[PDB]
């Protein structure tokens, strides 16, 4: 899901930060934001499994990718079946 903040006339102004036209970056949270010119676009880049067998298979939340892997329970090594 995407968020939005009316940009500014020099960039996208974010807490103390500004952000130029056309910057690109990720957050701490797992959001990608983009700075245009109408306004700053931040959308969540975390993908939440959604149909899945919860009891043989856990998501493992990975931060660097911001991902959840579905795998086994007994053996995390083995990716489960996930149906969009």
């Amino acid at each position: 899901r995407c968020y939005f903040r009316t940009s500014s006339k020099y960039g996208c102004i974010s807490n103390r930060n500004l952000y130029v036209f056309g910057a690109v970056w990720k957050t701490e949270d797992c959001y990608q934001c983009k700075c245009k010119m109408n306004a700053m676009v931040c959308c969540s880049l975390v993908s939440i499994p959604k149909n899945y067998d919860r009891v043989n298979c856990v998501g493992l939340f990975h931060k660097k990718s911001c991902s959840i892997r579905v795998v086994k329970k007994t053996d995390p090594d083995i990716s489960c079946k996930v149906y969009n």
